[PDB]
């Protein structure tokens, strides 16, 4: 069987960049759905560390936490910067990723209807930094940390497909940033992942908003 | 100082890094930022995600408060003796960051209306860190394995912000009671949480706490 399991919700959300990273890595992993039915009956949460999903298993360690899964597999996976110096800026660029996606799920969550045209008009500044990341890493021709991919890369290319989902075209005020995407995109195995039925059926998050 | 922190006057999300370097006996200057001159506007937009802190070992600069205390873990020798422990210590860390992101913004955008549901709900909140410590030697030693790491730091700052915030809330836990009395009586942690640099900074910059 293989060493890896993910536990969670059958949606994208926390756990597209972790099996996009699996994917295009080459590994094999079992997917364990939870559906919102077993959720509610209560006995998974209450042995949740945190009372939430994802979970994930290698072998018989368990984690939770989706940042917490794709530093483990960035360190055993060897995707975590060549020095101590890069792996520094991988995270510094994780960490605005996942400031992004909190803002985002607030709005799928809490204010999609009242808030979503004040969120895209805030978008080109939150972009930017990412646009800025690339244009001093060689002129935005590899990855957005040295030039071999991280797993801050599998981050970052969720959080640009589901806002180019949000709203269309929003890519196309950063050339570094479109070009970025089409050109993992076009990883042999993350493409074939991604055209898959076990990535396009399942929505983007739980409420069905997107 | 191969050390530079640049922040507001407060403790706020530096607190734990500062602690660690305390505790680590390593020297560092401080680059305070007034709100005067934040608001100049000049630092901010140079400030990659418009926000501070900002550090510089050397001639690296970064900038996101947990960035900068797993650059200080691994460069120091503080996260876990291996891969397994490097990933128990990277799930409490996340754990701290969402609570502590809930306690900042019970603080910044709901303080007098939603204070005494907060307190009610926090022991829910602080027991997966209770389990934790129960699991690691019967929660005698540090958060993960037997040597301390960066997330006892940010747990730790954790913690006493709560206490003062709801004062006798970890009266309910034994583990995480004990652990904030031997850790705050590390001799060089505990000097410097008796200076007036910390002692004397605000927890939170709208001065509510
Ligand atoms: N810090 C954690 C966050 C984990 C998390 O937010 N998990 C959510 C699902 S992700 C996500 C989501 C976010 C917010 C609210 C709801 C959900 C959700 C619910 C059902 C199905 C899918 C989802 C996802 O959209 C969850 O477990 N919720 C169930 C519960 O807490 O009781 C991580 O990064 O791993
Ligand atoms: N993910 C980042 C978050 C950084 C952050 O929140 N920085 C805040 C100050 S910390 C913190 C704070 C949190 C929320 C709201 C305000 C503040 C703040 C403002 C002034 C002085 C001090 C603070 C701190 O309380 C900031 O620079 N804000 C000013 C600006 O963007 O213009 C990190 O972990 O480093």
């Amino acid at each position: 069987m293989p060493p890896y399991t993910v536990v969670y919700f059958p949606v994208r959300g926390r756990c597209a960049a972790l099996r996009m990273l699996l994917a295009d890595q080459g590994q094999s992993w079992k997917e364990e759905v939870v559906t919102v039915e077993t959720w509610q009956e209560g006995s998974l949460k209450a042995s949740c560390l945190y009372g939430q999903l994802p979970k994930f298993q290698d072998g018989d360690l368990t984690l939770y936490q989706s940042n917490t899964i794709l530093r483990h597999l960035g360190r055993t996976l060897g995707l975590y910067g060549k020095d101590q110096q890069e792996a520094a800026l991988v995270d510094m660029v994780n960490d605005g990723v996942e400031d992004l996606r909190c803002k985002y799920v607030s709005l799928i969550y809490t204010n999609y209807e009242a808030g979503k045209d004040d969120y895209v008009k805030a978008l080109p500044g939150q972009l930017k930094p990412f646009e800025t990341l690339l244009s001093q890493n060689q002129g935005g021709k590899t990855f957005i940390v040295g030039d071999q991919i991280s797993f801050a890369d599998y981050n970052l290319l969720d959080l640009l497909l589901i806002h180019e989902v949000l709203a269309p075209g929003c890519l196309d005020a950063f050339p570094l940033l479109s070009a970025y995407v089409g050109r993992l995109s076009a990883r042999p195995k993350l493409k074939a992942f991604l055209a898959s039925p076990e990535y396009v059926n399942l929505p983007i998050n739980g409420n069905g908003k997107q």
